[PDB]
This record gives structure tokens, sequence and C-alpha cells, in this order.
């Protein structure tokens, strides 16, 4: 065991992942692959997006529920290798498998059947706060690539497709807002290719986030539009308000948002001296640490019981660590690894001045201020932690996310550890080429049909394989 930690992020990225996300006190590892252990700190990050988001989604008339985890053959068979099956109880065999949720689609659309007569009975907004299980025999990675995660799952249903369209880039857009207000975390907003879009949906939206250190990319989220694929398959049916005898199909999307956010926190924010967390998302803000007797050493603890006090006065998350059996170079070493954005250090000479040392964990800046100016200053600190690294995430971004018309220069770029736009023809068997071509995994798959493309086509603009013109620019690289 040792103090720090040991991988340099740009030298060993997996080693410097392992390290942080355990020297921080978030990731325990378990016996079984794939499965990892949510310490608190971790957990913290996750109950400051579930409380955000689901505020958000009530104020749009979304309610919560909560749907069996298990799933019937029938229900499945409605609509498979990655799909967890219970196949006994003990020592005793079931009659038939079950199998235990990778999403919940089939669970609630039967359901969803029943509670659907006529057009009044619509819209049903539902979200449920869940794990569900992707058995994959991939390389897993913690946060980013489990077989168990914990998530949130929409579920709307409308009588009409316009409502729905609607959803799609509301949700998507408070699954940008997750990442780029509260994890401080830039995302390219677009829609899935045909090939990466969710199996029996119309189309799908995603936000797709940039890892700077590895040169990949990664789905931060998804926003799906079903149409009528599964209304279809289960008969969500309602009488036509505006033709009798003639029925109607349900318009129906979904959405989800997982615990691979905290992952993608990690990967971007952490430097070399361990976690970096947002202000927004930090359940400890600012850590008070005592510096440099048995009476003056009371003292020390009364000053920082009174700027603890004070700063829950202004609502910022404050905890004082004043253990006696550690020195204040170890804390100092400590909550840097947790990445508390302040950690407010208060010595004898300096709460004789009228003073203390606030240290920004983005910058590592010790900043002199008067303790009359506590509050405002902490805060405008805070302020701009959150701003320092959504502004450098953004940039980073911005160089690392260029356009090339040929394969050649597609290549080239690609093994700068950039992502790139492309003018693509959308078909299937070209995707597969260009990942093949690009491969020499190390190949490069389509991430998305950005909303807002950096560049625009011209009346006869053909595809990087040079045979289909091309329908749209296309964000192409490396991902998880
Ligand atoms: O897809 C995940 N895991 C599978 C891929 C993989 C690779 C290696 C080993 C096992 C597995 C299972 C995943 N894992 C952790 C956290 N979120 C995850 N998923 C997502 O964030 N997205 C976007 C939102 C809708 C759902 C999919
Ligand atoms: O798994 C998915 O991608 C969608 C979104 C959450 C529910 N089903
Ligand atoms: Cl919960
Ligand atoms: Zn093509």
């Amino acid at each position: 065991t040792r103090l720090g930690l040991e991988a340099k992020k740009e030298e060993n990225l997996a080693d410097w992942y392992s390290q942080v996300i355990t020297k921080s006190e978030m990731i325990e590892y378990h016996d079984i692959s794939g499965c990892y252990i949510l310490r608190p700190w971790a957990y913290a990050i996750w109950e400051a997006i579930k409380d955000f988001f689901d505020a958000e989604i009530k104020k749009l008339g979304v309610e919560n529920c909560y749907f069996p985890m298990f799933v019937s053959q029938s229900a499945l068979e409605k609509e498979a290798p990655e799909v967890a099956w219970v196949t006994r109880s003990g020592k005793t065999e079931l009659a038939e498998p079950i199998a235990i949720r990778p999403t919940s689609e089939t669970v609630m659309y039967p359901a969803y059947a029943k509670w659907v007569q006529s057009h009044r009975d619509l819209p049903i907004k539902l979200n449920q706060w869940c794990n569900v299980v992707r058995w994959e025999f991939k390389h897993p990675q913690p946060f980013l690539r489990t077989r168990e995660f914990l998530w949130q799952e929409g579920h709307s249903a409308f009588a009409t497709m316009e409502e729905a369209a609607e959803e799609v880039l509301q949700i998507l857009d408070l699954y940008a807002q997750v990442y780029e207000e509260l994890l401080a975390i830039p995302v390219v907003k677009g829609r899935k290719t045909e090939k990466e879009k969710f199996a029996g949906g119309d189309y799908t939206t995603t936000i797709e986030a940039f890892i700077s250190a590895s040169g990949r990319a990664i789905q931060g989220g998804t926003s799906h539009h079903l149409g009528q694929n599964f209304s279809k398959m289960f008969e969500i049916v309602f009488e036509d308000p505006k033709i009798p005898g003639e029925k109607q199909f349900a318009y129906q999307n979904s959405w989800g948002l997982t615990t691979r956010t905290i992952g993608v926190m990690t990967m971007v924010h952490g430097d070399n001296m361990g976690l970096v967390l947002p202000p927004r998302v930090a359940c400890v803000q600012v850590v008070i640490i005592p510096c440099g007797s048995e009476e003056d050493k009371e003292a020390l603890i009364a000053k920082c019981n009174d700027y603890r006090r004070r700063l829950l006065s202004v609502n910022i998350r404050v905890r004082a660590d004043l253990r006696d059996n550690y020195s204040p170079g170890w804390k100092f070493n400590h909550w840097e690894l947790k990445g508390v954005p302040i950690r407010l250090e208060v010595g004898p000479r300096d709460m004789k001045s009228c003073q203390f040392v606030a240290v920004r964990r983005d910058t590592g800046e010790k900043l002199t201020v008067a303790e009359n100016e506590a509050e405002t200053k902490l805060q405008a600190i805070l302020e701009d932690i959150q701003v320092t690294l959504f502004t450098r995430a953004s940039e980073d971004l911005k160089t690392h996310m260029v356009v090339a018309n040929t394969m050649e220069d597609f290549q080239k770029i690609l093994d700068s550890g950039k992502i790139v736009q492309i003018p693509f023809c959308g078909e299937i068997d070209c995707e597969d080429w260009i990942k093949k071509t690009t491969a020499r995994s190390m190949g490069a798959k389509s991430l998305c049909i950005p909303f807002k493309p950096l560049c625009e086509l011209q009346p006869g603009a053909k595809c990087v394989c040079g045979k289909n013109p091309a329908k749209y620019y296309t964000l192409f690289g490396r991902s998880y």
C-alpha cells in the first residue's frame, strides 16, 4: 500500500483509473467479474445526479414507479445473448427459465396495453430508478462498462408522433444539462446511425462524450423514439377520436442515463493527483483542515467549527476533518485524492491574523482569504472551479474534433487521438468497412450524426467509401 497515486494518467491510463477510483474511496472490487461496489463517495455523486434529474422530469409530468426485475420468456419473444437467466431456486429447478431485465420495454408495455383504452388515457409517462443487467463477455471497466449498473429508464407513450418527437429532444437536453451543468463535461448531441440505433426503434438520439486521455468516445446517454414498433408488438392501441372504427397505435419513447456518468467525470477531470469533483456534484465542496499545545489545539477546533457553520449558512456543503490521529500533511494528500474542490486550511498564524488559505483543487492555487470575506469568496471560488473545469474540458473536445473528407486524412487524424466528422453515406456495409479499414476495437465506429455539424455537404459530395453519395456529416472515432 502506498500514499498517493503510482501511475501517471498519460503513461498507463488503465492503472491510473484503477488507482484513482480506489484511493478516492469510490470503487471497491467484487469477486464477480464486471461488477463493482459503489462506495459512498461514488454513490453521493449518483445521488446528486438523481436529485437533479428526478425533479426535472417530475416538472414535465413524468411519474416514478417500479416494475419487476424478472421478464418472462414469452414477453421477450414478443420483440438475447447478454440476458442473464435464472433457472433454479436453491436446489429445485424452475419450470422454465426467467430473465433478468437488461431493459424494461418488455416488462412495462404489456401493462401499458391494459392501461390504454381511449386516447384520454394518454400520455403515460413513467420512470424508474433501478438496476439492469447486461452480461456481456467483453472487457469490463468500472462505471463505464459494467455487467450490472444503476440507471433511470423513462418510458413514455403518446397518441401523436409530434408529442413523442418533442419529448425525445427535451429529455436529451436534460441529459446534456446533467453532463454540462452538473458534471462540467461537454457532449455532442446527435442521431445514431442505422447500425448503432436502438433495436426495434425508429431513431435514436444520443449525447457523445470524449475521453481525451485515451482518444476514445463513449455514449453518455440516449433517448429513443420507438415510434409504433413496440405498441404493435404489445397491442397498445386506442380508438381514434377523429375516425371511428379504425384503431391507432401509440407512439412511444424510452430514454436512459446510467452511473457511467461518474466514470466519465473521473476520466475527464481527474489528474495525476487523484479525483477532481465538480462543485455542483461534490457532496463535500469545502473541507476544513486545521494546520500548524492543548488549549491552542482547542482554539483551532473552535475556529474550524466557526467556518463550518458559516459555510452551511450560505448553503455550502462543508465538512471539517478534526481527527487527531492524522497529521495535516496526511489530510492534505487524503482530501486531494478524493477531489474536494476547496481545502480550507486554518493554522495558528492564519487564525490570529483573521486569515485562512483556500486551495483550489482544479488549479492548485493557494488563495489567502480574509475571515470577513469567507462566505462570498468561497462561493466565487466554487463557481470559478465549475466554470474552469467545463471550459478546459470544452476546449479539449473542440481541439480534438475535426473534419476529414478522405480515408487517408481520416486515418491520419484518427491515429493522433482525435474524433473525426466525415461525409458518410449512412449504409451499414460502409460503416463495417470503415471499422475494418481503420482497425488494421482499434477501429473507428460511428458515434453520432451531429445535430449541428461543423460543416455542410454540397451537391455531389461523395462518401469516404467513394461509391455512395454522402447523406450527412457523421462523427466517427474509437469508442469505449
Ligand atoms: O452499457 C453498459 N454496459 C454493457 C457494455 C459492456 C461492456 C463490457 C462488459 C459489460 C458490458 C455491459 C453500461 N455499463 C455501465 C454503465 N452504463 C452502461 N450503459 C450506458 O451508459 N448506456 C447509455 C444509456 C443507456 C444504456 C446504455
Ligand atoms: O436501454 C436503452 O437504451 C433504453 C433507454 C432506457 C430504457 N431502454
Ligand atoms: Cl432509489
Ligand atoms: Zn459510404
